[PDB]
């Protein structure tokens, strides 16, 4: 039945700088964003929806535009986001006083906020990954499908073990109803890219601080290669550019790796793409098949660049001299990089956040490989709730941007931990510059991390 069904990634006072499809699904915010990717997790809901509803749309408001209305009478989705989830309860309402049946999509687990979803945002349901499998019958009413929230049953313990459903015969992604064009992926493609998963979630214990598992569970769970490979078809048969995988640690299986390579180079789709993976998970044979395979270039998690912070605080067991040979191997192979960086993890001091700015322009990183974090405190992480036991989160969660210092730890301050986040602005502008910035920009980097104010 379904009726009418409009999907809307609402807008927000963050612009396209608010991606939420990062950090877990939570939501990103990034001055001068320019990795704009498109609203796949709404084009999946649409690829399961399709069959069952007459009419099906999606709407990313800060592209085609704020939809004016609704009538009365058809169902809503709205895409709720951590940084603007009032925002995103606002819209909400106003698509519930036209009469929307309103329902709400997030990767928050969290059922303080899931309640400001049913109260200001008025839900007769609240949306999360593992419901998009099941999306018919969710709104078809029946309430014991995963994913699913209800105000009712708002604490039930299957919403903290993410019961995920049959992969390998969910439809693919409605991307024929978005066009791309305005979508950016400045490595690959200026216009027309889109996102892809081939897997979700990951099993590693640095889950004590990132989001990807909370939001998608500690199981690796993958799509079978042949449905991937008929994703690439689908793009290249849509006119897409490129194709940016969102999978936490795409290379986790070496051997499904390369079978998924071999499978689409034998497609020749001509469709380049993109992927995110453990240092650890990729060794010389599986680079050289990535860039056989269509890969430009992998983004890759270092952290820190202090070698204490790596046998601790870090917790992937990386060694620093592993993070160079790899720098070596995959640039003697054509594989473009980007480093992925994190400011303020517990145990970290100045000192070793002046060992991470050592690090990065030791290894000589153009300021396109490389992207530097500032701690956010993620509900449902361990580590946001150690922050509430010590009275460490000073900033505003409107502000759990991925950029704004808003926690201290017990050996750092929100003006240590601030003055960083600011020094990373000076580390991309003095990276752009020459090497007579990047001298006086190391200069200052010691000279704040001894005095110790
Ligand atoms: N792909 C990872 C990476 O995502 C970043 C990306 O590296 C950066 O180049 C963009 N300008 C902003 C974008 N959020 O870093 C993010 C954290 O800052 C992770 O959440 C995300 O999974
Ligand atoms: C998924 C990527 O995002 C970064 N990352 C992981 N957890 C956090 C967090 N809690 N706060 C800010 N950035 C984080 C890491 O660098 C990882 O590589
Ligand atoms: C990025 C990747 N998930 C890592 O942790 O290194
Ligand atoms: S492996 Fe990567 S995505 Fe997974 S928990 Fe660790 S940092 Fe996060």
């Amino acid at each position: 039945r379904l009726g009418t069904v409009l999907l809307v990634s609402p807008k927000t006072s963050f612009g396209r700088d608010l991606q939420r499809t990062y950090a877990g699904g939570l939501g990103t915010v990034c001055k001068d964003e320019d990795f704009l990717l498109p609203p796949l997790d709404l084009m999946r809901l649409a690829g399961v929806l399709r069959e069952d509803a007459d009419d099906i749309a999606i709407a990313d408001e800060e592209v085609t535009g704020v939809v004016p209305s609704v009538e009365p009478g058809t169902t809503v989705i709205c895409h709720v986001s951590l940084p603007s989830l009032l925002e995103d309860a606002e819209r909400l309402a106003t698509f519930r006083a036209q009469g929307a049946r309103c329902y709400a999509y997030t990767s928050i687990r969290s059922p303080a906020q899931w309640r400001t979803l049913f109260e200001r945002g008025g839900c007769e349901g609240v949306l999360l990954p593992e419901s998009i499998s099941f999306a018919r019958a969710a709104l078809a009413g029946d309430h014991t499908v995963p994913g699913l929230v209800t105000p009712d049953s708002l604490l039930d313990p299957r919403h903290h073990q993410p019961a995920f459903g049959d992969l390998a015969a969910e439809p693919l992604p409605a991307r024929d109803l978005v066009d791309h064009t305005p979508y950016m992926f400045p490595p690959i493609a200026r216009t027309g890219i889109t996102s892809i998963n081939g897997s979700f979630g990951c099993p590693y214990p640095c889950r004590f601080y990132c989001p990807y598992p909370l939001s998608e569970g500690r199981k690796i769970r993958t799509y079978p290669v042949e449905r991937i490979v008929a994703e690439f078809r689908q793009c290249a048969e849509l006119g897409i550019t490129a194709a940016v995988f969102r999978d936490p640690v795409f290379s986790f299986h070496r051997d499904r790796t390369l079978e998924l390579c071999q499978a689409l180079k034998a497609a020749d789709t001509g469709v380049p793409w993109w992927c995110e993976t453990r240092i650890d998970r990729l060794d010389e044979e599986v680079v050289a098949a990535l860039v056989d395979a269509g890969c430009v270039g992998v983004e890759v998690g270092v952290e820190s660049g202090d070698p204490d912070m790596q046998a601790t605080a870090v917790r992937k067991r990386l060694n620093l001299d592993t993070v160079r040979k790899f720098h070596a191997v995959a640039r003697k192979a054509g594989l473009k990089l980007v480093f992925l960086f994190l400011i303020g993890l517990p145990r970290e001091t100045r000192m070793s956040i002046r060992r991470t700015f050592d690090f990065i322009l030791e290894l000589g990183l153009a300021d396109t490989e490389f992207n530097l974090s500032v701690i956010t405190p993620y509900p449902g992480t361990e580590l946001h709730q150690i922050a509430v036991d010590k009275g460490w989160i000073d900033g505003s969660q409107n502000a759990f941007t991925s950029h704004n210092a808003v926690m201290h730890t017990d050996e750092l301050s929100i003006g240590d931990l601030e003055r960083a986040s600011r020094f990373v602005d000076e580390l991309h502008a003095v990276c752009k510059a020459g090497p007579a910035e990047r001298a006086e920009f190391q200069a200052r980097v010691h000279a704040w991390s001894t005095g110790d104010a």
